[PDB]
């Protein structure tokens, strides 16, 4: 029925085989869930985290999405996020157990932070359970280590430049780089110029997977939001490399 | 019939037994075998993160097969785990190799994964929560925002490793801080700036720290981490100094 006032719960990267034990009972007890999602010129809503949140068999009910376009003002989600605290707010009043969901991890580039801000500040009872970061799944799904003895990772998000990639690729074991459609336009060119082996990785565990180690298979490829992409060494070990 | 017989690397997540996925958890079920690591010092006093997190979900303890490693020979030099794996996978048998965290980082089972891999098995990986993420959600406290970096660090040998990144970096991880155990205390007073020490995250004996008081005669384990940040201060840990 409910039990946690404001919760902000990881859904996992996007198998929802993937979320914890404990993010699930939340959800399932939970009195309202809130899931960010786009939309289209249309009608029609995209969201990875319905998705998730569908194959949980919960009450169509408590489902509350906030919706934006495609935009990049530190992510127009801080502003729909800030928006729609208020009714969270409400529902917490009310006694009710309120989730914030998040893909991934939801205190690993995630929006559910500005919701966390305000509900300790107005003093309510909140919350992070975590869940496995993109990245993470992405180096599972590939069959490879990410980090072994002595690495370091660096990890990258909303690249502006893919020149920013290619300075900091030298002085780092891995680099990850993470929502690769700021760099859309530039990708298989920094990749040809690169000649080292990469792992580029988009909706990893969910419908439209699509992982590969080729450049050619990116040369017409479409990159889109969820997408990343793990510069190292290591992905000579995947199943996707010649390398074996 | 023996014709199946697969291996799959487990991760178990970072120690809270709700922190395994849903998926994970049904794999440690169904296995007939299920490897963990450990340590064992010279009086042979063994210590295993591991089989801590596994004595938490009700598996038959006789599935339970130990890879225990001195403190000492390193690669330790006991990859020879395998080959016991491989009979039981040559017998037919559904063996698991458990992470303690996420088996891809900074993980014990890449070695096994590796040999299994040499060899013509398949051996998929089923991920976890990496120890420094679940720090953050226990202290309330993002690890990155927008256009935000994340460095992580381990097994440092010396502190300057740190010191030296945090120059140039504004969030800095180091796991397996035992390493800089000596340097720890002085490090954060010249430091001077928001951190989260962490160790047993989710665990019996949990200890999170934003103070470094609280640090003073403490024993700094080998599952311990530091987080060096200005998200820090959005704890409700952070020094109400």
């Amino acid at each position: 029925n409910n039990q946690g006032s404001i919760i902000s719960v990881s859904l996992g990267p996007g198998d929802p085989g993937l979320i914890t034990v404990k993010a699930l009972s939340q959800l399932r007890e939970a009195d309202v869930i809130y899931y960010p999602g786009t939309v289209s010129a249309s009608g029609a809503v995209t969201s990875v985290a319905l998705d998730i949140l569908k194959e949980f068999d919960l009450d169509p009910s408590k489902l509350r999405g906030m919706l934006v376009p495609m935009s990049r003002s530190r992510g127009a989600a801080e502003a729909s996020y800030a928006a729609n605290y208020a009714s969270m707010a409400e529902e917490v009043q009310a006694g009710r157990r309120v989730a914030v969901v998040s893909v991934g991890d939801g205190g690993f580039y995630s929006t559910a932070s500005a919701i966390i801000e305000r509900a300790r500040r107005d003093g309510l009872d909140c919350s992070m359970t975590p869940g496995i970061p993109a990245f993470i799944a992405a180096g599972s799904a590939a069959g490879m280590p990410l980090a072994l003895q002595s690495d370091s990772v660096l990890v990258l998000a909303q690249i502006d430049e893919i020149g920013e990639l290619e300075r900091a690729l030298v002085t780092h074991s891995t680099v990850v780089v993470m929502k690769l459609s700021t760099v859309r336009d530039e990708l298989v060119s920094f990749l040809e110029r690169y000649a080292k082996p990469f792992l580029y990785a988009e909706k990893v565990g969910m419908a439209g997977e699509f992982i590969t180690m080729e450049v050619d298979a990116l040369r017409s490829r479409a990159i889109p939001y969820f997408s990343l992409l793990v510069c190292s060494p290591h992905c000579r070990q995947s199943t996707l490399s010649p390398f074996a």
